């Protein structure tokens, strides 16, 4: 059912994830992590400590596609043990901030075309698949972003609820 995903998106807040390539993400849905620039880093931090979930909601440039969404279980840490991040020609490792702890909630693709009945205040009422990477996704158009989501059947929400 979609009542306990109901449960953690209730007031949470929702961010846009843009990577240059596949394989961070895959990396992302392997290991339970992510890292972003510092400008978003000091946007998550502060989004974590302000509500009950924070989401992000992963898309691959150039794919036509969100490939899942997540939820923060930690502000970002340094010293763990290194992420080998493929980076786009200008980003560097040392750029990156420090690394988010994340529970994956679907991982499963959604297609642009399926959600292009949805605006995002935040942007211009632009359709919520155009943003910058880090761009914030009001409560409602985010809500029903995730709900459009095909059910991820290999997740159980119920130690999420739990973090909560
Ligand atoms: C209203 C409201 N409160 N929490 C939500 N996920 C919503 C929506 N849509
Ligand atoms: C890794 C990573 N963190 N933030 C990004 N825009 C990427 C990529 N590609
Ligand atoms: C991997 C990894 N590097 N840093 C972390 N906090 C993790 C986790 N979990």
């Amino acid at each position: 059912g979609t009542s306990k995903l109901k449960y953690v998106l209730q007031d949470a807040r929702f961010f846009l994830i843009k990577s240059n390539n596949h394989e961070n993400v895959s990396l992302a849905k392997a290991k339970g992590v992510w890292s972003t620039l510092p400008v978003n880093e000091k946007k998550l931090n502060l989004a974590f400590r302000s509500a009950r979930s924070v989401i992000l909601i992963f898309s691959v440039r150039e794919s036509g596609k969100f490939q899942g969404f997540a939820r923060l279980s930690s502000e970002s840490h340094h010293g763990g043990s290194p992420i080998h991040w493929v980076l786009p020609a200008g980003m560097s490792a040392k750029m990156l901030g420090g690394v988010f702890k994340i529970d994956w909630i679907c991982r499963r693709e959604l297609p642009f075309t399926k959600s292009a009945h949805l605006t995002n205040p935040w942007n211009e009422h632009k359709p919520v698949k155009i943003g910058r990477d880090g761009q914030e996704i009001e409560l409602e158009c985010g809500t029903q972003l995730c709900l459009l989501f095909p059910p991820d059947e290999s997740i159980d929400l119920y130690q999420v609820i739990h973090k909560m």
